[PDB]
């Protein structure tokens, strides 16, 4: 139904401009008749997932470029699309007025908005915290008699949580993180520095950290929220590193390994969580394809494992093929999932950029390469921020698809809810990824998928300067005759026969 309303804060593209009253949103979806194609269209121009209609025609002649459709070629399976609901997004989000905070919500999780179906909850504190906890203070509390959630939980997070579940029409799955554990389990005694858990896999203070998950679960059960996954640990690299600033828990992959086979995977299949999937490793590709290859050669800990999830940085460069690619080759059975992407990380970079397509064309770009690596998912940080890139209590601030504008009641929709958006809205959980093959060399970047249902959804991406002229072939069905303006985005959809 609503536009966008644009304003620009200076930067390449336009940001829209939502508040108490009004909000850009769509209609109930509908797919096109046959013979008919919809395109939804965003620039840097301006343009905002504009819907367009076009006929499918039965010939095509020309020299131009082709992508034609392989949709007999299948590759993985979508889980889908979210981002993560940390301390800092849901006191952003309450910040907010009622309806404000209702319209920021309808945005992501509900069908007039971009469809999210994954929340990511950390268990406990993060650096998008304000408070340093964790769960189970108390110290040497080893059967967790003391353990409970306090009111970042049961009074932020739980509550936003059921509240995106009352607006989705989709079903959603939960993903959990913990950063660090109670201190009285770490070699360093502190939230944050160089340290691990104390012992060895097997003993005390591992049974402990791994009845921890259960009670996390049982304490979101009595909330009546149930998981799809939890990682094994958020970044475990980064508890290796002297003077690591922010909560963390350090893992070796031969530790990781250790810990799933003889205490979190053992202990997760006796309690009423067995059918939580457990995901591995929960950081950046370049420990790919090594880390799997630790994990999961070794089958007590391979028996646990569900799938391995990766985080992407999006400031940075890293090989995908030798990372992702060599994964899949290796392990095509276990799963890949991305757990969590950023964008403005560099300390030296401006946090918060509203208006940036380019942190917009990255966000696109990443999912793209994620889709055409097999990875069947991938999640967003922080749902909102405030205009800093906060709160974050070490000052760690990085840019969100949503910034809240708490003095004018204001949020602020970046190009990146949008790139996002392009692939959550119209790629549901189950559709497989096909093919997609170009006639010629091209500067363009796609991705294919089929629904459940056997519709056809294609997203073009272009990052040039240039209107590439274009047509897209559907074997069975006929031709797309299509243009992919300079710095724009675009999603096709039509119904096969
Ligand atoms: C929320 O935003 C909308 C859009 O910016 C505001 O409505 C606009 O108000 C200005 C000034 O009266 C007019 O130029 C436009 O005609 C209005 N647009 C629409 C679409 O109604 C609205 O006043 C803002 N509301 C609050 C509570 O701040
Ligand atoms: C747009 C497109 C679709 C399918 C296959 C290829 C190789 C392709 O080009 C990607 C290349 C980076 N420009
Ligand atoms: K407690
Ligand atoms: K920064």
């Amino acid at each position: 139904a609503r536009p966008c309303i644009p304003k620009s804060f200076g930067y390449s593209s336009v940001v829209c401009v939502c508040n108490a009253t009004y909000c850009d949103s769509f209609d109930p979806p509908t797919f096109p008749a046959l013979g008919t194609f919809s395109r939804y269209e965003s620039t840097r121009s301006g343009r905002r997932m504009e819907l367009s209609m076009g006929p499918i025609q039965a010939n095509h002649t020309g020299t131009g470029l082709l992508l034609t459709l392989q949709p007999e070629q299948k590759f993985q399976k979508v889980k889908g699309f979210g981002g993560a609901m940390t301390d800092a997004a849901a006191l952003n989000i309450l910040a907010l007025s009622p309806p404000a905070q209702n319209l920021l919500l309808k945005s992501y999780f509900s069908e007039e908005g971009i469809g999210y179906n994954i929340i990511r909850v950390p268990m406990a504190s993060c650096d998008f915290s304000i408070r340093t906890y964790t769960y189970a203070d108390t110290p040497d509390d080893f059967q967790l008699h003391n353990f409970s959630l306090p009111e970042e939980d049961t009074k932020l997070k739980i509550p936003l949580i059921h509240r995106a579940l009352q607006l989705a029409q989709r079903p959603v799955s939960l993903l959990a993180s913990p950063w660090t554990s109670p201190t009285w389990l770490k070699t360093n005694g502190a939230v944050n520095g160089k340290g691990s858990l104390k012992g060895q896999p097997g003993d005390i203070y591992h049974q402990t950290w791994a009845r921890y998950f259960v009670k996390f679960l049982d304490a979101y059960a009595e909330h009546k929220l149930q998981f799809w996954a939890v990682t094994a640990e958020n970044e475990p690299s980064a508890g290796l590193l002297s003077g690591y600033p922010f909560q963390c828990l350090g893992f070796t992959p031969e530790h990781q390994r250790d810990f799933i086979a003889r205490d979190l995977g053992p202990t997760l299949a006796n309690s009423t969580h067995h059918n939580v999937r457990l995901l591995m490793l929960d950081d950046q590709r370049l420990l790919l394809p090594h880390w799997a290859k630790v994990v999961l050669t070794d089958p007590e800990a391979a028996k646990y494992v569900h799938g391995i999830a990766v985080h992407w940085y999006l400031d940075f460069l890293a090989p995908a093929k030798a990372t992702l690619g060599e994964t899949h080759r290796l392990f095509p059975n276990t799963m890949l999932f991305a757990s969590e992407a950023c964008v403005g990380s560099k300390f030296w970079e401006q946090s918060v950029r509203l208006g940036s397509w380019d942190r917009g064309m990255q966000y696109s770009h990443s999912i793209i390469t994620n889709l055409l690596y097999h990875v069947v998912g991938w999640t967003d940080w922080n749902l909102a921020l405030n205009p800093e890139g906060g709160p974050n209590w070490v000052r760690n601030f990085v840019d969100s698809p949503i910034i809240v504008d708490i003095t004018k009641d204001t949020f602020y929709k970046q190009p990146m809810f949008y790139h996002l958006g392009h692939f959550s809205k119209f790629i549901p959980e189950g559709s497989q990824r096909v093919g997609l093959v170009a006639s010629q060399k091209n500067d363009l970047d796609a991705v294919a998928l089929m629904h459940p249902d056997g519709s056809a959804v294609v997203v073009v991406l272009n990052r040039s300067s240039k209107d590439v002229p274009l047509t897209i072939k559907d074997p069975a069905v006929g031709f797309l005759e299509t243009i992919s303006p300079g710095y724009s985005i675009h999603t096709y959809l039509w119904r096969r026969q």
